[PDB]
């Protein structure tokens, strides 16, 4: 069904979740970093990756696929998109999250009214180019995402790569993708959220703009990286495992 | 268990500011004023030192845990000297609490090892028993070890030993753990993966403290030197030591 | 493809050559580059006969490290894992004026055995295998180098990636290079006026624990990864900058 891979042997569970357009290969370089503390659970999300012969569904829809192949309890972790699905998931089944962390990942990625975020029109945009150039579009809406790094160019080929070692995914999962994107606003809906979490962001992020509003969810943490852009886990690897490791000790 | 905490100013922005071994809070006394419209200022006083009294030797560890407790949710976390192992202590087990890291006239590793400049360790060794055999006389020697150098000396020492003649000072254990900690904490490799920006200002004069350009080689960090200062730049150099705080407000927004 | 292969990573202006090993090429740096390239102005290379540098042949291990020098910064730290642990110590006898410090990883200057390591007739069973079954003498002896971990089967999927992605290397250089690993030996001709340091897995199973009688090079220090097989920077990428780092704060 769901590309699903487990590793490693600690007695907390971590689920990654990876953005869109990707898939679970982007963990190649913090998974050893992080086996030796966690079972791991890598997951090519509905539609993506491995994942192929599902087309587009709600995020809702989404995290219930998800969820029903996941552990009995876990950390949730999700990056960008996949921040919105493992956001969705302490939504709907709050005793299956033991915390929640994003990465680069906003509850509202569309710019609302006093709240920064990407033109809804600039990703209504990125659907139209997916119609005339399928390719190519997932590529350029990929390379937004490391730009402004002093890795920018080894950064980009990491994601590149990993895109590219698979067939790519059909373009009515990506399409609903970008619609997923487009139209969802968790602000409100976490608010309230019962379990830890925990908020990883980059400061030159050009897709999620940085924080300060959702530290004023007054339980949630956050920790910004000054010098990574939207994948700070490919950038900065160790900082990135740190507050993960510690995340795991204070849950005990 | 609970720490002097003094919360003053009218600012945007949290600044935790501790002081170095053998002090407390009131070394920021002349440079809060210039400080108090642009942060929120938290004057702490180190467990087992000043007015947080009742403490003994403790490790940098629980030190930063304990001052950690009575922290404002999200600050930025200024060290001087020892408190700038605190600081850095605390940058590295809770960064969600640590908005930036700044220390001044402070060094990750403060004892000599090999390739590496520092205080000797028999030198330390030889002021710690100097410490406990004659007391008063190596507070003296202490309070002058911090201004030594500068234009203004001896104002600034007489300035220092005036906080420290006017508080209770810390317990012998106190006193005594902490110079272990210089001694034997070394924070370099901990240091580089952090997360947030961190700023670091040294006195080219400073004594205890060696001229930096191999620190600057965690390359995320900055530094400043002041040409002019040696271990209290806040003290000699108040005007210059404000304004890389008020660059980094900036850098943060 | 009669040309190395060379990418230059950074703004660290120390620099920094990595040398891959038997079979493989720079992209099994990819990990760990980004570890990396704040720290240091990385040069990775692709061995001639391996990687994007195909269009070679065998060749000697000297004839090896002049190809390589060609294109090396005036001066730069020279690091080498396993098989390019012998051309950079090669390159550090050669001309050590080029060279502001030797790192070698899970290698030894003398592969075989005499003296603890490889039978040399086992070495000889891989060139004649090669010839008999290409592929599986390839994976077989590459499977060599992870296994002994908790981690062997993701570190080992690892390298077969960073194979599987580029030409196969020739079975003429692949011969040349078990040609290298069983003949030289390089003990003597690196007791040397640089600082030279040694990186060892425990579990090492091609390199076994002749690192305390090489700590007898009085001035060669050596760290053991009491958790690492063939493969450290793979298996244990922390444990493998850090030293890295504190070598750059003993020069300057």
């Amino acid at each position: 069904d769901i590309w699903w891979q487990t590793i490693g042997e600690g007695d907390c569970h971590l689920v990654l979740l990876h953005g869109w357009g990707l898939n679970a290969q982007v963990w190649d370089c913090i998974t050893p970093q992080l086996a030796s503390h966690f079972t791991l659970h890598l997951v090519d999300l509905p539609g993506y990756g491995r994942s192929g012969g599902f087309g587009a569904m709600s995020l809702e829809a989404m995290a219930q696929r998800v969820l029903e192949q996941a552990p009995p309890q876990a950390v949730w972790l999700g990056w960008s998109l996949g921040g919105l699905v493992a956001s969705q998931v302490a939504i709907m089944r709050p005793e299956r999250v033991q915390a929640l962390v994003t990465v680069a990942s906003s509850p509202c990625f569309a710019a609302r009214d006093d709240w920064p975020g990407i033109k809804p029109e600039v990703l209504a945009g990125f659907q139209q180019q997916l119609s005339d150039d399928f390719q190519r579009t997932v590529e350029r809406f990929l390379a937004l995402q490391t730009m402004g790094t002093e890795s920018a160019r080894q950064d980009a080929r990491a994601l590149k790569q990993a895109v590219l070692s698979l067939p790519m995914p059909s373009a009515e999962a990506l399409n609903g993708g970008l619609e997923i994107l487009r139209t969802v606003d968790l602000r409100q809906a976490l608010v309230r959220l019962p379990m830890p979490f925990l908020r990883l962001y980059g400061r030159l992020d050009g897709l999620v703009p940085r924080i300060v509003p959702l530290l004023d969810w007054p339980e949630s943490e956050s920790i910004l990286f000054d010098k990574a852009a939207h994948a700070p886990f490919v950038s900065h690897p160790a900082a990135f495992c740190e507050p993960l490791l510690a995340l795991k000790t204070r849950l005990g």
